[PDB]
C-alpha cells in the first residue's frame, strides 16, 4: 500500500489567503522556518499506479501537478485516478471535482448523507452530470467494508465519526450517522491496516479497541491548544470547528497516542495557527521527541 | 489604473491537469520553453491599495498569494480584495469565491441572470450566505455604467457577449442576454479605458466602434485555429466551447486587431493547446511582430 500526501494543512491552507497570523505573516516574511501547506487530502494504491483519491480539496490542481504518478501519460487526456473517497460533504474536501469535471466519468464513494448534501445544498453531482457521464455514486454503508476495482487489494473500512453536517447541508442541524467518518484501509495481500482520522473530536472505547489493530495511525492535528483561534486571535470557535482535539493534552492527542509506540504516528490537517508549523519551534520538539511526525505535502508513507 | 493578471491560461488552466499533449506532455518534459499559468482572472484597481476581482478562479488562492498587493497585512483577518465582478456563472470563472468564504461578506457584482445561475444550479450565494452575512448581491445592469465604493475612480460599463449560459444552468437552451458579457473600464480620472473580454466569438459593427475608444485592449487568445482540439485531438467542439474565434485568420482576431494599433493589444485566456505558449514557437513570433503582447501570470499593465 502506497500512501501519498497531497495535501496536509486545513481549512484555508497555509498560509491561510487572508489570515496575517504568527505563522502566516511569518512565512510571508521569511522569517519563520516552515513549509506552505495545501488543502489536507491523500491519495492511496496497492500498484503505485492506480490511485483513489481521499477527498478532493480545492488545491487539488497544484495537488496533483506535484505527484508525477497522478499523470502516467500512458494516453493524450489520461489521470492517475481512478476513484474518489469522500469522508464527508465540506467544502474543503469535495471542491476539487469541479476542477476534475472535463476527464469525467469518475468513481465517486461516499454514504448516503452526503451524497444527500451533494445533490441538493452543493450540488456538485447534478452539476457534473452535464459531463460525460458525470459521477458514478458508489453508496458507502454505515456497515461492513467495500473495495473499488482499480485497487482489489486495498479494503476498505469506515468507521462512524460523530460529527455534524456543513452549514449549507438540510439537515445541518439533524446530525445523522454517516455524515463525517473516519477510514480504516487494510492491504488484504501483506494484512497492512492504515488508520486515516484527519477529524478527530474525541476517541473511546471502540476507536482505541480498533487503533492498536492498525500498523499506521495518520490522526488530525488541526490545533496545538484546544483554544489556539483565541491565543492567535483569528477565530471564534475553539476544539470544535475544521479539526478539533488539540494535541497539548491533558485529554489530548499526544496524550492519546502513547499507548501506540508499535507504529507510526503522524500528524495530519493542521491548520495555519498550529505552532508545530514551526520547524525550529518548542511544540515542534515536543511532537518529535514523543514520536510523532509532523505531515508535510509530498510525504510518501508506506506499509507493504 | 493597475491591471494585474493573476491567472492567464484557459479551462483546465495550463498544464491542463488531465491532457498530455503537446505543450502539456512538452512543458512537464523540460522539453519546451513555457510557463504554467492559472485560470483567466485580473484584478483591477485605482489607487493600487483596493482591488476589485474580475472573475474567481478555482486557482484563486495561488493567484493570490503570487501578488503582495492582496495582502496589506493591515490588521490581523485581512485582504486586498474590496469586490468581485463575474462576467458569467461558469465554474471556472466563480468557484474560486468559496474558498473566500472565510473572509465574506463580499460584494458580488454580476447581472441578474448570472446571480439566478448562482442561486440555483450552482448555488455559491444560497451556500455561502451561512458564512457571516455571504455576498451582497449587485446587480450589473444590462444598460449603463456602474461603479464600486472601493475605487470611486473607475467606471465600468460593461457590453452584451451574444454567449450561452453554463450547461447546468436552469436556461441553458433559453440563452437570455446578461449571460455572458464584456467590460469596458475608464479611469474617470484620467480618462483611460481598459477593454475587457476574455470571452470573444465575434466582433461587429457595434464593438469594433467602442474598441477604438479603449487605450488597451485585452483580448482572448485561447485558439490559434479555430480547431485546435482537432489538431490535438483533445476536444471535440471547435471555435464554441471555451473561447472560440481563432487568431490565424482570416476573419480572426490577428487579423481585427490589425485596425488597432495605436493601443496595446494583448491576448490572455489561453487554452493549454495554443502553439503561441511555446516561447520559441512560430504562431508566437507571429503575433509579436503584429504588436500582440501574449498576457503571462504575473504580469502588470497600467494606463495612467
Ligand atoms: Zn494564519
Ligand atoms: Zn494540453
Amino acid at each position: 500500500m502506497y500512501i501519498q500526501v497531497l495535501g496536509s494543512a486545513a481549512g484555508g491552507g497555509f498560509p491561510q489567503w487572508n489570515c496575517n497570523c504568527v505563522n502566516c505573516k511569518g512565512y510571508r516574511d521569511g522569517t519563520l522556518k516552515a513549509t506552505a501547506r495545501t488543502q489536507s487530502s491523500i491519495a492511496l494504491s496497492d500498484d503505485g499506479v492506480h490511485w483513489i483519491l481521499c477527498n478532493a480539496s480545492p488545491d487539488i490542481r497544484a495537488q496533483l501537478q506535484a505527484f508525477a504518478p497522478m499523470q502516467p501519460a500512458r494516453a493524450l487526456r489520461d489521470t492517475g485516478i481512478n476513484a474518489i473517497v469522500l469522508l464527508d460533504s465540506q467544502i474543503d474536501h469535495t471542491t476539487g471535482l469541479l476542477s476534475l469535471r472535463e476527464g469525467c466519468p469518475h468513481q465517486v464513494w461516499c454514504t448516503d448523507m452526503v451524497h444527500q448534501d451533494l445533490t441538493t445544498g452543493f450540488p456538485l453531482f447534478n452539476m457534473l452530470s452535464h459531463w460525460n457521464g458525470g459521477l458514478q455514486w458508489n453508496r458507502i454503508e454505515l456497515e461492513g467494508s467495500f473495495v473499488i476495482d482499480a485497487c482489489p487489494n486495498l479494503k476498505f473500512t469506515p468507521f462512524p465519526l460523530r460529527s455534524a453536517a456543513p452549514p449549507y447541508s438540510p439537515h445541518r442541524f439533524d446530525p445523522h450517522p454517516g455524515d463525517n467518518l473516519g477510514l480504516m484501509v487494510e492491504d488484504t495481500r501483506t494484512g497492512g491496516k492504515l488508520f486515516y482520522a484527519p477529524g478527530l473530536g474525541q476517541v473511546d472505547e471502540k476507536l482505541l479497541a480498533m487503533m492498536h489493530g492498525a500498523d499506521c495511525l495518520l490522526v488530525d492535528g488541526t490545533l496545538w491548544e484546544d483554544d489556539e483561534m483565541q491565543r492567535r486571535g483569528v477565530g471564534t470557535r475553539t476544539g470544535r470547528e475544521m479539526g478539533h482535539l488539540a494535541q497539548n493534552g491533558p485529554g489530548g492527542m499526544l496524550e492519546v497516542l502513547d499507548g501506540f509506540p508499535r507504529q507510526r504516528k503522524v500528524l495530519i490537517h493542521i491548520n495555519n495557527t498550529n505552532p508545530i508549523l514551526d520547524e525550529n519551534s518548542p511544540e515542534r520538539a515536543e511532537v518529535l521527541r514523543r514520536g510523532v511526525e509532523v505531515a508535510f505535502d509530498g510525504m510518501s508513507i508506506e506499509l507493504l
